[PDB]
């Protein structure tokens, strides 16, 4: 509260941390489905469905240009990408699975790197 601090975690590495946290998904042999925004205009159904797209290339550039607040706000749109996967995909498509092991690769790094 008003001049009551909690001691203050250090932050200052996370830019360059998230930023090697995404090169490595960039480069996952699973990452294809991700790497752009789905073609809204080629793609039926997505654009309904799908109400908050999120895709690699996004987040990269959201990442650049300094639209995280924080390490937190960088996680919600990794995890966006996934989320909307099994929303749109069967599990046992090839999207489907590339999405789940892309899922358990980000948390892995996420959590060695941060927790
Ligand atoms: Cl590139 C692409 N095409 C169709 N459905 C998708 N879901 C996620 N990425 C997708």
């Amino acid at each position: 509260s008003m001049s009551v601090k909690k001691p203050k975690r250090d932050d200052s590495k996370d830019l360059a941390l998230c930023s090697m946290i995404l090169t490595e998904m960039e480069t996952h042999e699973d990452a294809w489905p991700f790497l752009l925004p789905v073609n809204l205009k080629l793609v039926p159904g997505y654009k309904k469905v799908i109400k908050k797209p999120m895709d690699f290339s996004t987040i990269r550039e959201k990442l650049s240009s300094g639209q995280y607040p924080n390490l937190e706000t960088f996680a919600l749109d990794v995890r966006l990408v996934f989320d909307n996967c099994e929303t749109f995909n069967e599990d046992d498509s090839d999207i489907g699975r590339a999405g789940h092991n892309m899922r358990k690769y980000f948390e892995k790094k996420w959590t060695d790197t941060f927790k």
